[PDB]
DNA sequence: ATGAATCCATA
DNA sequence: TATGGATTCAT
């Protein structure tokens, strides 16, 4: 497949190449050896596209991971404990999993076991491939990427999505980088306080 | 129903007690009128129904005013464009995207609760929803001007534990905010977390 | 009886 | 026509 566009965000993709510069050339070409056409194979049954036949994204979900695992990409998840007060929150954010679970009940408040996983976590990056619904896009990266910054677990976070050329022949409802990049840039400057890497591709 | 947990963010409620204070008054009236029991249903798990005190807070919110409302703005992959036409309106934005030899692309976002410059989006749904509907759908009315403060209202996990799973909780999601950091994201907000 | 995948009711 | 959420479909 094709890299169409490439977003740094915080400098993220310049924090990778001066540190984890392999990293960087491993999923430019993890991405180019992916074969798209070999995932078009699924047959629309919306009645605005009947019969067409599109790019699966559970085809190229697997393709993707295939080559991610390959490459030593693993599973990572990250623990946490969260809580009604505000303050609470504030004070045991960065602290271990144990130690926030502590100090919440020490405070007679009850402390609530949560986490996040994600597939492929490599050298302190983590990257996300999505061809779904718009909110999996925000959930990624305000929730995931950041709760694995939080904890450092990640120095930096990248997303993979489908430029808008390809998205339009997925079936419908399927976020696209362009709307995606838009997201992140309304945040305004500086927002999410996780680098990051988007990169929208196509066939 | 009853409200157990309050946040102000941005000091979004205090913002609504100054300018709007019928809004503040109003929104507690219809949480208190619904009847959480008259939404429950017959269904296991590994109960409350999901589908069900949504149409509850729907109706009540509609006849009171709320209406649903959409936000129209043009997208594109050019970074130093989108920065410079956020804040224009649509056929505007359209235009200077276009104007710069770039693909705009027509998005929007669309909510069903707006009213006096306040956006409500009641929210019992999968765990990915809040945060679209905080750092997206409020965030594109809020810089669209068209309201000043969004409302977000969540089930406190005393209660999604008592509903079919995978429903986001006050107490996860508001931890999902304060981690971001102090002012983020940038349109005020009240999280109300409630209980039957 | 969940999480995805994916269809489609409106503005 | 694109989004938001409804509905359908593999576990």
């Amino acid at each position: 497949m094709r890299i169409v566009e490439v977003y740094s965000h915080l400098n993220g993709l310049e924090y990778i190449q001066v540190h984890l510069p392999h990293i960087w050339e491993e999923i430019q070409e993890i991405i180019v050896s992916i074969d798209a056409e070999a995932c078009r194979t699924k047959e629309s049954k919306e009645k605005t596209k009947q019969g067409q036949i599109l790019y699966s994204p559970v085809a190229l979900n697997e393709a993707f991971k295939e080559k991610l695992e390959a490459k030593g990409w693993k599973e990572s998840r990250t623990n946490y404990y969260v809580t009604a007060d505000p303050k609470l929150i504030r004070e045991t954010l960065s602290l271990e999993p144990e130690e926030q679970k502590k100090v919440i009940e020490a405070a007679g408040k009850e402390a609530l076991k949560s986490y996040n996983q994600t597939d492929f976590v490599k050298d302190r990056v983590a990257i996300e491939v999505q061809f779904g619904k718009y909110s999996f896009v925000a959930y990624d990266l305000f929730v995931k990427h950041m709760a694995f910054y939080v904890s450092d677990k990640i120095d930096v976070g990248v997303e993979i999505l489908p430029m808008k050329e390809l998205s339009k022949e997925m079936s419908s409802g399927i976020s696209y980088y362009e709307g995606e990049l838009y997201n992140v840039i309304r945040q305004g400057r500086g927002v999410p306080a996780v680098p990051l890497v988007l990169i929208g591709i196509a066939p």
